[PDB]
């Protein structure tokens, strides 16, 4: 097409100086990576893009998004990333379908680029918890990646900011939600004790 291949050269390299990465793993993902990353891990935003990003985070990432941007971006074979991707197509109201298909081929498009992805499962979305409907597309679709990640490590982060009785946790949580650059939805981020938690949870899982 007219318009083929031109984008910003700077998307196909990462820096771990400058990028976000989570103890020299890559991390990719949407907001809430971004903003964990951001808060706890010393990120950078890219200077020169509109939409919020850090590395493979960026602001409003759907897994076409995701798929999409490893096309643009240039790492050694077997490199292996920490992915946290979905929440932002539950969000925009993608069928749950459409969003498994989408992730099948995102986890098929790492295999053929010999990236090795290391899943987290999607935290509860806070201030949507009334919504019955999107919080049962959250439980289908991370059972799903349970299922369809079976020979791969997945991390399990949704369980540290539920509570007994399978309700979100608001003390992990922001009070108000706020405006994102990728999206038009209103996010609720993890606050400082959310933040730890979601943290522990993933080095710990990565730990030997």
């Amino acid at each position: 097409g007219h318009t083929s291949g031109t984008y910003n050269d700077s998307l196909l390299t990462i820096n771990s100086d400058y990028d976000a990465y989570l103890l020299d793993f890559p991390l990719m993902g949407d907001d809430f990576m971004l903003y964990l990353a951001r808060m706890e891990l010393k990120c950078r935003f890219r200077r020169h893009e509109r939409v919020l990003q850090s590395g493979l985070c960026v602001s409003g990432l759907t897994i076409n998004g995701a798929r999409n941007r490893l096309k643009r971006v240039q790492l050694p074979e077997g490199t292996q990333i920490i992915v946290n991707i979905g929440s932002v197509d539950i969000m925009r109201g993608k069928p749950l379908v459409q969003i498994e298909h989408d992730f099948r081929l995102l986890i098929k498009e790492m295999h053929n680029m010999r990236l090795v992805p290391i899943l987290t499962n999607l935290a509860p979305l806070g201030n949507y918890c009334h919504d019955k409907v999107l919080c049962d597309k959250i439980y289908r679709f991370n059972k799903f990646i349970r299922s369809e990640c079976c020979h791969l490590k997945v991390i399990d982060i949704h369980s540290c900011l539920i509570n007994e009785r399978g309700v979100v946790r608001f003390d992990c949580f922001q009070a108000s939600p706020r405006q994102v650059t990728g999206s038009k939805e209103p996010y609720l981020f993890w606050n400082k004790i959310g933040r730890q938690r979601v943290l522990q949870v993933i080095e710990t899982s990565l730990e030997y």
